[PDB]
């Protein structure tokens, strides 16, 4: 072997994991969800704030732990990828200097060249974009035949941004065909046919709107007469909505943004933030299931971080992008870096904890080290599982790390998004040793942490 495939474990159903007489709860109460909804709207607008600029770049909005130098983290990424051999978008092996077009494309000698007077760099994403670290389409993989390399790992794969998202527009390739943009917590290159400037008169209606959010994944727009192209709209997205209609923003012919009504007739969404209620939360969770990992949003699939921030952003929580982020600043880090297995089983199974963890609320994250996070979920309390109580999560994986007697790695696949116990693959540890791989259980993790979310920043 080397990458091999282990099977579904337990119920993939959100409702099997809630008691009947909480059917009908909420998750957090009215204030709670408040204040969450306060924190999402300061930092999901915070592009078309006065407080942003150009040059500055937070994964957490107005967090100085997290603040960076945007024309820095550019010739960071330019560098890092000088410096190295890899293959690309046809596991073809890169060209010595496939990154100097690239470098000189992105010109950044006239950093930022998007102008921002009377603020005119705020904008807004008009078509689902995938977020790039370099104005690029091409791949950059680690050899595809090493376990965890190949797709879908193209590291310069970011995010995926929906249609509608708030960005500030800060700097446009030579060739005018990409921009690099920030938003959501962030930073990176788009196509430009994706983005489009707002002006002050837009906001100001926008937020006058009643906003809506699809109630599944994905769906496809009306095509009108005149229209070119299918256009899909991806749960995540907020959108106004006016007499029941959908109204998408679209580029106009000067490069601005115009709001256009959708015949909204067949389309499946509700008023945002959706309702938090347990209910609500099992069937945007069961929406999820199945779908492929994609790393850094690739293809709009999502992978650990992303899915639980997309998840959340429909009830109007917000979480940053990335798993350390989400770590650490989404509420306060419990790690159990000095805790054995059998006190994190203790703790998150029979809750024997100095702290009180909080089913749908609270997030595992896990690492190689202390403070470092490779993977996360969402907490989701017990179950019954081969006759043994076993804490689970909501959780997008890629696969369990294996380790054969010559000490070479494999992985035990999984690849799409599930419930899962904790412990993924551990029942099949037994299974795989009698095959020479040794299953590296996530309850042995050298980081290993809980966040609370019910604390708002
Ligand atoms: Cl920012
Ligand atoms: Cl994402
Ligand atoms: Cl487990």
């Amino acid at each position: 072997g080397n990458n091999i495939t282990i099977p579904i474990e337990i119920t993939q159903d959100a409702f099997h994991y809630i008691s009947h007489k909480d059917l009908d709860k909420n998750i957090i109460d009215k204030y709670t969800i408040r204040q969450m909804n306060e924190y999402f709207n300061t930092q999901y607008y915070f592009q078309w704030s006065d407080d942003a600029n150009q040059n500055d770049f937070y994964y957490v909005p107005n967090n100085t732990q997290t603040k960076n130098n945007i024309l820095k983290l550019e010739n960071d990424t330019i560098r890092y990828y000088k410096e190295r051999s890899g293959y690309d978008k046809n596991y073809l092996p890169h060209t010595s200097n496939w990154v100097n077009s690239i470098s000189e494309n992105m010109n950044l000698k006239s950093f930022p060249n998007i102008p921002c007077d009377n603020h005119s760099c705020r904008g807004i994403v008009v078509n689902n974009a995938q977020v790039r670290s370099l104005p690029t389409s091409d791949a950059f993989y680690n050899n595809f035949t090493i376990p965890g390399e190949g797709y879908p790992f193209d590291y310069i794969q970011l995010s995926a941004l929906w249609t509608g998202t708030p960005i500030m527009l800060i700097h446009m390739s030579t060739d005018k065909k990409w921009t690099l943009i920030k938003g959501q917590g962030t930073l990176g290159w788009v196509p430009t046919s994706s983005i489009a400037n707002v002006d002050e008169s837009f906001i100001t209606q926008w937020k006058r709107y009643r906003l809506v959010t699809p109630t599944v994944r994905k769906q496809d727009l009306p095509i009108e007469k005149y229209d070119i192209n299918n256009k899909i709209l991806e749960a995540g997205s907020i959108l106004p909505e006016h007499k029941g209609k959908l109204k998408i923003p679209v580029k106009d012919k000067n490069g601005t943004a115009t709001l256009l009504t959708v015949n909204s007739k067949n389309l499946k969404f509700t008023t945002w933030p959706m309702t938090p209620s347990y209910k609500n939360f099992a069937h945007q969770i069961n929406n999820y299931i199945g779908m492929p990992y994609g790393w850094g949003g690739m293809d709009f699939n999502n992978d650990c971080s992303g899915l639980l921030k997309r998840l959340f952003s429909t009830f109007g929580i917000w979480l940053p992008r990335s798993s350390f982020y989400q770590a650490n600043y989404a509420g306060q880090i419990y790690s159990m870096y000095d805790q054995s297995e059998e006190q994190r089983k203790e703790l998150l199974v029979e809750q024997e904890g100095s702290i009180q963890l909080i089913p749908f609320m609270t997030l595992v994250s896990f690492g190689n080290s202390k403070t470092s996070t490779s993977h996360i979920g969402l907490y989701m309390g017990t179950t019954e599982y081969n006759h043994n109580k076993v804490a689970i999560m909501f959780n997008a994986p890629w696969g369990v790390k294996l380790v054969n007697g010559n000490n070479e790695q494999g992985r035990a696949l999984v690849g799409q998004t599930l419930i899962t116990p904790i412990g993924i693959g551990d029942a099949f540890t037994e299974g795989l040793s009698n095959q020479d791989w040794a299953l590296q259980s996530l309850w042995n993790a050298v980081g290993f942490n809980t966040t609370l979310l019910t604390e708002t920043p």
